[PDB]
């Protein structure tokens, strides 16, 4: 049944992967409300789609700046991945379009903010609460890896909490469709697997290491490897020593020791049994996997009807088309 679901999901993905979506919608169809985040070559705004009244998060990217920072192909690959994937815990890309100045990606609005912010506000989660969130990541990585996608950007900041208290994964900035090995040093230091830091190639197993870090951080209220200098963080990561808080259950420690396995060939999620070594672990014994997928489990936290404040700026669109041919495939 899981095998049957994933086989169908692979077919669905490849159809969209090989034949991308047509350009939909225009700027004036959305009322601009508030800036939700800013970056070097773009910003994300809370918008209301006028005709439906639906609220969305619109990513506005400055074309000239994308071209300047050599981010053309990165932008296109990221869009291509977003429009092709379909899973409950991945943010829906609703519309994409472009004008003379900007590229626009209109995504599902996730109102409850980042898990980072939730951790900053409430501290460590109980093991049952950590397990609720962990279960959604497991199923998400199961789905993504079945499509040969490595995520390689798991961190609390990239996990947004929806009105039902469920995770919506944003930021496909480092996501890569790869069969076999790759080498790029990308991602936040705290969450990097030893094989990313070291000169050797890596595969999808890096996502499972990152899951180990996330579960540790949720249950402890701090990351397993931290220091002021990234090099010092790396030294701790490669060394293979983790200190577990005294309140960590035996089941939690065993799962974490197997996820935070320095030898990628011995790491849970990367053995012959695959995801089942994680899903069937004693720590996940109480987890109803179907119920999590269907979002039928009551969440630990429902956001109040969450984001940090940013200064507002109007969308300026030039009367002359910028970088037209460069973004033809967008
Ligand atoms: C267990 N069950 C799953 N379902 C929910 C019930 N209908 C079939 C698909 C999925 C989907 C991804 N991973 C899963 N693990």
């Amino acid at each position: 049944s899981v095998k049957e679901f994933l086989a169908k999901a692979k077919e669905d993905f490849l159809k969209k992967w090989e034949s991308p979506a047509q350009n939909t919608a225009h700027l004036d169809q959305f009322e601009r409300i508030k800036t939700l985040g800013t970056g070097s070559f773009g910003r994300v705004m809370l918008v209301k789609h006028k005709e439906t009244g639906n609220h969305y998060a619109m990513k506005i990217l400055d074309k000239q700046k994308v071209v300047k920072l050599k981010q053309i192909e990165h932008t296109l690959n990221e869009k291509r991945i977003l429009q092709a994937v379909n899973f409950p815990f991945l943010v829906k890309l609703e519309f994409s379009f472009k004008d003379n100045s900007n590229l626009y990606m209109v995504m599902e609005y996730v109102p409850g903010g980042e898990m980072f912010s939730h951790l900053r506000r409430i501290g460590r989660f109980s093991e049952p609460h950590a397990r609720f969130y962990a279960a959604q990541i497991v199923l998400t990585f199961e789905y993504l890896h079945s499509l040969d996608l490595i995520y390689r950007d798991l961190k609390p900041e990239n996990l947004l909490i929806d009105q039902q208290g469920y995770i919506q994964v944003t930021d496909f900035g480092f996501a890569k469709r790869v069969k076999g090995r790759t080498w790029t040093l990308c991602g936040t230091p705290e969450y990097l697997a030893p094989e990313i830091i070291l000169s050797k190639g890596y595969n999808k197993a890096v996502d499972w290491w990152a899951l180990g870090v996330l579960i540790y951080e949720m249950a402890a209220g701090y990351p397993p490897f931290f220091a002021d200098q990234p090099i010092q963080i790396y030294e701790k990561i490669v060394s293979g020593k983790v200190r577990f808080p005294s309140h960590f259950s035996s089941d939690l420690k065993d799962l974490l020791r197997n996820l935070l396995q320095v030898d990628l060939t011995k790491r849970f999620g990367n053995l012959k049994n695959g995801v089942n070594d994680i899903k069937n672990h004693k720590w996940f014994a109480t987890t109803d996997w179907i119920a999590i997928y269907q979002r039928k489990v009551e969440a630990p936290f429902i956001p109040k009807f969450n984001f940090d404040d940013y200064e507002e700026e109007e969308i300026r669109v030039s009367i002359n088309e910028k970088c037209g041919k460069e973004f033809s495939e967008f």
